[PDB]
């Protein structure tokens, strides 16, 4: 599954994940890519706040979906 994550400057991160990856797993991938600590990351998809212990499939996140890092 390929997804995009936009940082707070609009920089695009491209990630490879599985549909049942947790948001915690995605946060670790963003940390590796950009150095942003997971506890400072807050992710939104289609206006929905994503929780660390839930999965991408729980939120209907699909191929080429874009997630946003927010304050
Ligand atoms: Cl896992």
């Amino acid at each position: 599954l390929q997804i995009f994550v936009k940082t707070l400057t609009g920089k695009t991160i491209t990630l490879e994940v599985e549909p049942s990856d947790t948001i915690e797993n995605v946060k670790a991938k963003i940390q590796d890519k950009e150095g942003i600590p997971p506890d400072q990351q807050r992710l939104i998809f289609a206006g929905k706040q994503l929780e660390d212990g839930r999965t991408l499939s729980d939120y209907n996140i699909q191929k080429e979906s874009t997630l946003h890092l927010v304050l």
